[PDB]
């Protein structure tokens, strides 16, 4: 795989619900791959061209793929979060994130996982789901 420059289309894009079962180890695989090469502690599949809702991290306290990820519980108010993204190299931001989530979602054996974050690993969680959204730093 390829990290897509920065003026590609599919980084504003949504990505698609992946049909339930749907067999995705070699594309996470691909994807996980990809990040680590890039110098990532996360990857969405937008940043690769594929828009599938799948995300890869190997942050703080979760380390792996998420299938279908949704942020069904989230604190209120938000806290500082410095980002770079792979997707545009060279560039910082200073950007507002909730400090604690849970993410929900399978994995890629379509088992239901459930993951509570704070701090780092939380703000890398919100960094892959926006990606999903088109949404970008
Ligand atoms: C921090 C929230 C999640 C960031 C994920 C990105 C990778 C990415 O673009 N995912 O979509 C990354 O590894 N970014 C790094 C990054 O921002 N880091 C790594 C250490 C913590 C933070 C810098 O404050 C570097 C490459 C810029
Ligand atoms: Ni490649
Ligand atoms: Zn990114």
């Amino acid at each position: 795989m390829k990290i897509l420059k920065d003026d590609a289309p599919e980084l504003h894009a949504i990505a698609a619900e992946v049909p339930h079962g749907e067999d995705v180890k070699d594309l996470v695989l691909d994807m996980t791959a990809a990040m680590t090469a890039a110098g990532g502690i996360g990857l969405a599949g937008n940043q690769v061209g594929v828009l599938k809702r799948i995300i890869v991290l190997r942050c703080p306290t979760f380390k792996g793929c998420v299938i279908n990820p949704i942020i069904t519980r989230h604190t209120d108010g938000h806290v500082y979060s410095p980002e770079g993204c792979l997707s545009y190299p060279g560039k910082t931001v200073a950007k507002k994130r909730r400090n604690k989530v849970v993410v929900e979602g399978y994995d890629m054996d379509w088992q239901p996982i459930t993951i509570a974050a704070k701090g780092l690993t939380a703000f890398c969680l919100q960094h892959e789901i926006d990606h999903l959204n088109g949404v970008t730093i």
